[PDB]
């Protein structure tokens, strides 16, 4: 990672091929004629970031692709530096790459995940000296990157991980000019007392290449606290008083470093922040001195329709997301991630734990443990400065074996001690943790088990007893991982009759039916409990964003782990403002089931209505009945005392809502059917068009028996076909633009493009038990 | 390939899956749960033979899948033998291969056209000392083999080539037990002279191991002529003396047997070998001898190519097409551009056909030294392993060598040094046969016979250009022979001939840039070259390209795409009428073809006459329209064109019967045909019309119409049609035939595809893929 302000983002006119060629001479070879040989295989014209696996990896009938594919473009390169370098700069390309200027192979890459630079300066440098350069090529410099994302046991992650190793240049490419002498590394390491008294700044600068240069450090509100003139080093610096950064209050310093020669200016902009941070024995968590409770969760690089090729804008709108539901911790996945992430954490306010992808399978040879020992270095120098980052994670379920014909606890113990002597040689500032490995809990600074109450273990009721039981089984605590899956749209009618209620059962990975009806429950649940735990460090549930998985061909939504709060394309579900009405601060007022159409029960029955509000008071309206205004109090489950059970009647229902908070007043609305006649099994598939948008039209099917009722109950998997093969949103990932899918609540829906009309669309149980039902969509 | 007539193909229960897998033991590893991480990615249960590219080879939208891919299986391995050997026999794999017992690699090639082995026993043996055999496995092997097709301009033939580089296990792979000791290679070279009148078997036997064994000879009635028993020594040599052979040709294809049998411990391992008697001389500036007989070659290719197979073609399939080509009347087949199955040898020494077998050092220039070797690695196994066929007469050393582009550099000088060397190597090998090559000027002269490029009316001038472009040929090298030559033509397109800067509008130049593509055209040309070669006394003979459609991936574009369309039956054998061209000058089976059963509407003027042409060889050939006799007429080849079996006749507005009498002595021969008479002339295409029908009981038949603003056919539309379908299995698709093609030029304005009946109810959707026209639907019962 070159340390300048001034890059270019490569991201247009690149060719891609899904396959290897025969040689980097069948890349680089000139078209003799159209129709000649040379002229197959066919290339396509890609805009990166590109993945390969955009489609794939959702895809219901195919593996996702795991080989080589290659890259490549023409370059205008003018250095404007003298004796300058040029490099091509990868935030991150997986999983193996190798780089080409024409012919000549320029650098090679083992790993989905750190950044890594190419120097080209000298292989262009001699292709202007040969007459093919401006002859055939006008100028430009031919480029060829080659990715591959096979099978390999003896490269880290584990093909056994709960996500896809994706292939591709899926993070931003740079074009990199640098004068001859440049910045190398730039280090800041900020330092301060629990209480806030004294900072302590420590920059070290590397240079390459071997006049003065300038060095400059900047507040949170833009005042130069103080400037360096040096010439060609390390230095430090105290300060009293810094302005601390907390998830709350993310106050950022800026460091500045200036080089001039010929006139010429090379300028490093850089944040950091003063903060310090404790996990106090068997205890909880402490933020510059004040305990503070982390509210957690993950993310993964991934986003439909793109695979991991998301861009910058996708990436700040999903933070933000992530930082308006009130969170303050987030676990990046299993791997190193998008400086554009971790530069919002430091911007938002989210404290990081983020780790190397040392992810299930046991353990390798040589060039394994060198790939983690390198993958560990490179993550802990290239985001060691951002303050939002507190914890290194090594390892992920290190205990899970399989990729090797041994497993050996002993060699395994090993290896994790060398790389937790690594990581605290290297950046003594921070503490290491591993999750679910029980034999290496006592290696690490911050251990977590795998505690999943009520999903693969228990009931939710049972948590703070789990939760309690894993303060007590290790040294320092955090609760990695917790929560369960929730098919988006699926609901489920609460039956208060061997347990309180159809809702409070044990491991209902097995035994439930995956609705968001239960685990809006569950999500309720845990964070009343941690209201009344002083001594917890934190959690952090898994995972924000439904995202895809290799291992799950048979979720509802095929090769999509179901535990976001949120769809694939950021598209939220109600268990999101579960959460948001826990830990935001800002007031908000979400009624439960504005994506429930069909409520059902005996006629006259009461019907339960959960509010999730941070509000303090909130009155319910039915049919424009006010249901009595209720007082929040987390203490009262569900939906911390804000539940009405009211009358329905048959047919449309509006229930409404309003919200007081001082003198701010909220309101919400939804309406729901509400249907007393009883179902039998499916027997016929209707097609609505339920229309919606100036560019897509939606189409629901719908499971009813033979007497013509919805089946509420209905999960069978439904499968959309079209008379045109690209007029469906497909392999999107999400409850919308699947091909195939369960049925949620008896109902399936699937988005059409309308400039593709007018076609036919059908419908079909995947059991191909029930007659296939056709829909003409006009437009 | 070991010499045993015992031996077991391995045909059921492989698992295969298209890609790379982490490591053999991934691939070996155990599942532990359902839904564990292990239960992904996901295997096919498949049947060998199997090929990679069975279908995406003409899959329209991609790029045939060029790289790894796995199989494995369980194999009950019980070898009858005190120290017996126990291999794996690969009949043949593209392109490379590795074979796995559990975790051991076994044996590795690079080669996706000769026979080669993997031998197992040891590997067995200490697996079976192992507890995991019979805790996990209840004594059964575990078997993995890896196969890839990835590109590799340092591996022969270049992808420069107009086939495909197949992977997978597409040909046979064999479980074969033999003893201790036993027959390595068995050599038999049958000589006699050009008259017949004495023979000679010198016969060479090589042992594996290290007494004696038993050595008899059958006549082709089963009669013994010759018997030896002789002492076991590790190389041996016998020759055997007889008078008048029977004389293998393709007229007549007597072949002989030769049985060797080896015993221990009461086991008879035993081998039998064909061969033949033939004398075969190629003249200088003159024609060809077969037993001293001059004898114009009839000649086709073939590729190890079909529908919906790609190389996976079985035993069956090979004879079906086998027979079809000897029924068309060829002597003579050119077997693509590489080795090819024993099993095609065995039925051309069978039905009686001469054989050009070469290796595949087919266009890009010239490699390193591992390119190098691998040719001379498979000159070597191809001689070997087929030499005692008696069909073969040629060893080709490679196929447009003078096409560069696969490197940098292009040597010709290096190339002539290497083809060199590859010739000295054959004649070395085999004496008794000659070496050929296929255009490449700057080597002609290093071969026994040459081929230049020739393609009359096709990729240079006219069809009628044929004969001076031949002499000129035959006058430019010392012992010349014409390899490949015709053109393509989409099944079921034709056009009326038209009088109005040539004879007419077949009458041209390079149809491949300039002509319509039609059967209409290659027809005659055929029909010109044929009647040609019976004028030309010095002419050793020719092969045409080829005999059925086959895919290609060089042409995204064309009417079929990925399909060169140069054969005279389809993919899938369905015969175009051009089949029948070829049979009615070459067959000695009476027969009767009026050509147009694939032409369902004729159109003109009103009134005005229309041109029928009937292929037969029949001496006299009556034609019949509407009842009406419109003539008998007597064969003459030389009258072109359809060697004089041509009437003009009226035909009217609807709907016209053409019926055919043929006779050959007391043979009456009849054919029929019915033809719409259009004459209605059409503008532009404007609409899509869909109609079914369905013939079969399994398969629906959805026809697409183009039509004017007035609703007229448009008889010469060409525009590519798509077809779509609620049910995305339903179209039979991705065949490379007329009614197997997702897209596909229209067929004067016509356009079809098989529907499955299973999955009906569904929609079909037909639309000219320009999207000009709107998209038409038809409900399918
Ligand atoms: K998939
Ligand atoms: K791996
Ligand atoms: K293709
Ligand atoms: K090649
Ligand atoms: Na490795
Ligand atoms: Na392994
Ligand atoms: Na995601
Ligand atoms: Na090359
Ligand atoms: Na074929």
């Amino acid at each position: 990672l070159i340390p300048t302000d001034r890059k270019q983002r490569l991201t247009e006119h690149w060719e891609f091929i899904r396959q290897d060629m025969g040689s980097i001479w069948e890349v680089m070879r000139p078209i003799t004629g159209a129709g000649k040989p040379e002229t197959v295989p066919l290339w396509q014209k890609v805009t990166l970031p590109h993945c390969f696996n955009a489609e794939d990896a959702v895809d219901p009938d195919v593996n996702y692709y795991q080989g080589p594919g290659w890259y490549r473009t023409m370059l205008n390169i003018e250095n404007p530096y003298t004796n300058g370098r040029t490099c091509l700069e990868f935030e991150g390309a997986g999983q193996k790459t190798e780089v080409y200027v024409y012919t000549t192979r320029i650098a090679s890459h083992v790993g989905g995940y750190d950044e890594w630079k190419a120097d080209i300066t000298e292989a262009v440098e001699a292709f202007r000296r040969t007459p093919l350069c401006r002859e055939r090529f006008g100028g430009k410099i031919p480029i060829a990157i080659r990715c591959d994302n096979s099978r390999d046991t003896e490269m880290i992650p584990s093909d056994m991980s709960d996500f896809n190793l994706y292939g591709g240049l899926y993070r931003y490419v740079n074009l990199v000019y640098t004068p001859a002498v440049h910045f190398e590394q730039i280090r800041i390491e900020a330092t301060t007392d629990e209480k806030g008294k004294q900072g302590s700044i420590s920059i070290d600068i590397a240079f390459g290449g071997l006049k003065e240069f300038s060095l400059r450090v900047f507040s949170p509100e833009g005042k130069e606290v103080n400037s360096i003139s040096s010439e060609l080093s390390s230095y430090q610096i105290s300060l009293k008083r810094p302005q601390l950064w907390s998830p709350h209050s993310p106050a950022l310093y800026t460091c500045v470093a200036e080089l001039i020669d010929n006139g010429d200016t090379l300028r490093t902009t850089q944040h950091f922040g003063f903060r310090h941070f404790r996990f106090e024995e068997k205890g909880p968590f402490y933020l510059n001195g004040e305990r503070l409770l982390l509210r957690g969760t993950h993310r993964h690089e991934d986003h439909a329709g793109v695979g991991a090729a998301l861009t910058e804008e996708m990436m700040r709108t999903e933070m933000q997301q992530i930082k308006e539901m009130g969170a303050n911790f987030i676990r990046l996945g299993h791997y190193q991630q998008s400086g554009i992430i971790l530069r919002l954490c430091d911007e938002l306010g989210l404290l990081v734990w983020e780790e190397i992808p040392w992810c299930r399978g046991g353990l390798g040879g040589e060039s394994y443990k060198n790939q983690a020992r390198r993958m560990l270095t490179n993550m802990i120098e290239q985001h060691r400065n951002h303050p939002s980052v507190i914890l290194w994670g090594l390892g992920n379920e290190n205990d899970w074996p399989g990729d090797f014909q041994t497993f050996e606890k002993d060699s395994i113990r090993a290896f994790m001690g060398e790389l937790h002597d690594l990581a605290h040689r290297l950046d003594p500032t921070r503490s290491t943790a591993i999750r679910r490995c029980e034999f290496c809990k006592d290696i690490v600074d911050v251990y977590s088990p795998t505690i999943w109450a009520g999903w693969y273990g228990r009931r939710f009721r049972n948590y703070r007893e789990m939760e309690t039981a894993g303060i007590n089984a290790t040294t320092r605590f955090l609760h990695a991982e917790w929560g369960g899956d929730s098919h988006a749209g699926r609901h489920m009618e609460v039956n208060k009759e061997k347990g309180i209620d159809n809702f409070d059962i044990e491991a209902a990975d097995r035994n439930g039916d995956w609705s968001e009806s239960y685990i809006i429950r569950l999500f309720d649940w845990h964070l009343k409990e941690q209201e009344t735990m002083p001594r917890l460090t934190g959690s952090l549930f898994w995972t924000f964003k439904d995202f895809s998985t290799p291992l799950r061909p048979d979720n509802p939504i095929p090769y999509v782990n179901q535990k976001g709060v949120v769809q694939r394309d950021g598209t939220p579900k109600e268990s999101y403002y579960v959460f948001q009405s826990y830990w935001s601060s800002k007031p908000m007022l979400h009624i439960y089931g504005h994506s429930w159409p069909v409520r059902w029960g005996k006629p006259g029955e009461p019907k339960e209505i959960l509010v999730y509000s941070n509000c303090p008071e909130v009155e319910l309206f039915v049919n424009g009945v006010s249901q009595g205004r209720k007082k929040r109090n987390s203490q009262d489950f569900p939906a911390a005392g804000l539940r009405w059970n009211v009358p329905l009647r048959e047919g449309n229902n509006k229930i409404t809502a309003t919200g007081y908070d001082g003198k701010l007043r909220l309101d919400d609305e939804i309406q729901q059917e509400y249907q007393t006649r009883t179902w039998g099994k499916p027997s016929r598939i209707l097609l609505t068009q339920t229309a919606q948008d100036a560019e897509t039209i939606l189409v629901q099917a719908e499971l009813i028996d033979e007497n013509g009722i919805r089946c509420l109950d209905a999960c069978q998997f439904i499968e959309f076909g079209c008379t045109d093969s690209e007029a469906l949103l497909r392999n999107q990932g999400t409850a919308q633009g699947s091909r195939r899918i369960q049925a949620a609540n008896g109902r399936a829906s699937i988005r059409v493009n309308k400039q593709h009309a007018p076609v036919v669309v059908s419908a079909s149980d995947s059991k191909r038990i029930l007659k296939t039902a056709l829909i003409s969509v006009s437009g």
